[PDB]
């Protein structure tokens, strides 16, 4: 069955920037500005649209060894980004896959919100922990706090 989390967070970056940046190049910044949350992206398949299958790797250390995520969809005009979670780490014999919806909204402020659906597809029917939604959660944020660290100090990067 599924279990859904929702959840929101605010950035300083406009929107449409943080959209080309924390989603669109996430492969590039990811491990550049936030080495110890992860320590590569690969691109296994695909040119980065619906499909394209990333094998991400944690560093020494971490729960899990790597993640392989699948691109569901990216939408330039409304800022969405939906991606799903298709092996490795969690995933296996008690959880199938996790799906994920991201939107980006300007505020009038100058900065944004994101909006976060995390969607876990188990088999039968194992329950998702608050831990394991936390740890999502929090590396998250992490990534998101390292890459607005970046945009920040960068001013003529993703204009």
């Amino acid at each position: 069955g599924v279990f859904n989390y929702e959840t929101e967070t605010t950035s300083v970056i406009p929107a449409a920037r943080l959209f080309k940046a924390f989603i669109l190049d996430g492969d590039n910044l990811f491990p550049k500005v936030a080495p110890q949350a992860i320590s590569s992206v690969e691109n296994i398949e695909g040119n980065g649209g619906p499909g394209t299958i990333k094998k991400i790797s944690f560093p020494e250390g971490f729960p899990f060894k790597y993640v392989k995520d699948r691109v569901d969809e990216v939408d330039h005009t409304n800022f969405k980004y939906n991606y799903s979670v298709i092996e490795g780490g969690p995933i296996g014999d008690t959880l199938e896959k996790i799906s994920n919806e991201i939107k980006i909204v300007a505020t009038p402020d100058g900065g944004s919100i994101l909006k976060i659906s995390n969607k876990y597809h188990t088999k039968g029917d194992h329950e998702v922990k608050a831990e394991q939604v936390k740890a999502s959660k929090e590396m998250g944020e992490t990534l998101l706090r390292a890459v607005e660290s970046y945009l920040l100090a960068h001013s003529d990067a993703y204009n």
